[PDB]
Formats: C-alpha cells, sequence, structure tokens
C-alpha cells in the first residue's frame, strides 16, 4: 500500500511513542501552522479525544515534515508543519 | 514593591528580545491552562493568545539553548506566568 510507503518515510523522522512517554501535549487547532521540536523530542498530539505520541529521531540538520505523513489518522494534523532541529550529538 | 519588581522583571525579560507586533508573527501560540512549555528558535516573532488578547515577541541570538518564563516577558498576557519558553541556540555564532 501507499500507507506502507508513508509508514517507510515517517520513520527517517522517528517512531511512534507511548502517550505516557510525552512531555507535553500539543493540541492540534486549525490553522495553528507549525511547531517546534528537538531531536529526540517525545511530544503527544491531541484531537478531541484521539491522541498519538512521537518520539523525534536525532537529524543530522535541521528539518521539517509535514505533521500528517507521521500521524495520518489524526484529525486535523495534515498541513501542520514540524520543524525538527538538529541534534546535538 | 510591586513596582520595582515590575521593572526588574522587564530587565530580565530585554535579556531574551523584544516586542514584537502580531503583525509580523509566523505563528500565534495559543495559552491554555496546564500549559507547560514551547519551543522558539532565537530570532523567531511568536504572538502568544490568552481568549483574545494577543501579544507578539521577538526572541533574541542566543549562544546556547536557554529558557525564560513567558510571564516575566507579558505579563500583562493572563495565564502566562508558568509557561517556559525554550530557546534554540542560534546559527549566528
Ligand atoms: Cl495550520
Ligand atoms: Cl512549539
Ligand atoms: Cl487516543
Ligand atoms: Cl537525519
Ligand atoms: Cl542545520
Ligand atoms: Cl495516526
Ligand atoms: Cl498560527
Ligand atoms: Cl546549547
Ligand atoms: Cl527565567
Ligand atoms: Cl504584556
Ligand atoms: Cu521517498
Ligand atoms: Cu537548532
Ligand atoms: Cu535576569
Ligand atoms: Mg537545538
Amino acid at each position: 500500500t501507499a500507507q506502507a510507503m508513508a509508514k517507510r518515510h515517517a520513520t527517517l523522522y522517528g517512531d511512534p511513542a507511548g502517550q505516557s512517554q510525552a512531555s507535553r501535549i500539543i493540541d492540534v487547532k486549525p490553522g495553528m501552522r507549525y511547531v517546534n521540536v528537538d531531536s529526540g523530542e517525545t511530544v503527544a498530539f491531541r484531537a478531541g479525544e484521539k491522541i498519538v505520541a512521537w518520539t523525534f529521531a536525532q537529524m543530522v540538520r535541521d528539518t521539517s515534515v509535514d505533521l500528517g505523513l507521521l500521524m495520518p489518522d489524526l484529525p486535523g494534523s495534515a498541513g501542520v508543519r514540524v520543524y525538527i532541529d538538529r541534534s546535538d550529538l
């Protein structure tokens, strides 16, 4: 599937995480434009009662990705940009 | 004493950037009860919203990652105190 391809591309940016492990919850709202996350940060993203969390990978350069690539089932995710900061490692 | 503390808070905030207009901000962050931190870049201009009150800031260029309490930057934005802004290091160094 195209979903399998997308899942593979999303892996470049980290891995799904349990919600319990996030250090903050970001509410995904209409028109928010973007968020900023660090390499290694675990962030939960919430739309109503749905919550999906993610641990970002160690990026070799500052990069960005569409939240809808990482969490297509989260309402409102598509079009929100995630800027991920380069790893200090 | 409240007046003097207000004056030192403004000095402290000036170490972290400058007041900005909302028309130059690249995003508006809603400040909701319970919020603990947000991440901004050195140099980013961000507007912060509580209800329909919006206050914007341009973050300084920091030599290393640092944080500041948003309530010291914008004491008149209700709910700002206790939200910590994490400011990533500048690429200008
Ligand atoms: Cl948006
Ligand atoms: Cl953020
Ligand atoms: Cl859920
Ligand atoms: Cl990378
Ligand atoms: Cl970079
Ligand atoms: Cl998802
Ligand atoms: Cl926005
Ligand atoms: Cl640093
Ligand atoms: Cl502080
Ligand atoms: Cl203020
Ligand atoms: Cu590809
Ligand atoms: Cu950085
Ligand atoms: Cu100070
Ligand atoms: Mg950084």
